[PDB]
């Protein structure tokens, strides 16, 4: 079980992995 | 299980991975 | 399972992986 | 099982696999 | 099983697999 | 079981995971 | 007097006003 | 007399004013 | 007398005014 | 007289006058 | 008389003037 | 007279004024 709600990045470079993960 | 709600990403470069991701 | 509910993505450049993936 | 529901994504450029994937 | 639904993309150049794939 | 609930990321660069992990 | 010599845009959206204007 | 020589605009969005402008 | 010479611009949102102005 | 030579602008959001301004 | 020569600018967000401006 | 040479700026922030300004 797990949530990502409710997130605002406004800007975002050069980047990994930013959401959500799991096993 | 997961959720992947109400995100905003307003600009993204030159990423990998930026959403729900599991097993 | 997984949702991916929800995402506003304003713009997007050059990227891999940027939704729900499984297994 | 998942879902794939709801994305605006307004601009895409130079990109792989925006989308819902499994096994 | 998965769904594809509900989204709106604007724009897109130059890209790949932008929907439901699956096996 | 976790949460990633209301988070406002405004820039980011050059980053690797900055959401939720688990198992 | 004015040049608009050699320009490449990629893409580009919701604009006004890219070129070469005067008087 | 001005010159716009050369450029490279990527990816633009929303904008205004993005070449030569005079008098 | 200006030039507007060799401008790379990879992406720009939401901007006014990216180029050369006078007068 | 002006010179805008040679600038590369990675990524540029919600600016005004980025570029050769004069009189 | 002035130059803008050689610039790497990274990212830029919500700024004013960061380009030669004269007179 | 001035020069603006070789500056790299690797990211900047809701900043004014960043460039060569004169008269």
């Amino acid at each position: 079980f797990l949530v990502h709600s409710g997130n605002n990045f406004g800007a975002i470079l050069s980047s990994t992995n930013v959401g959500s993960n799991t096993y």
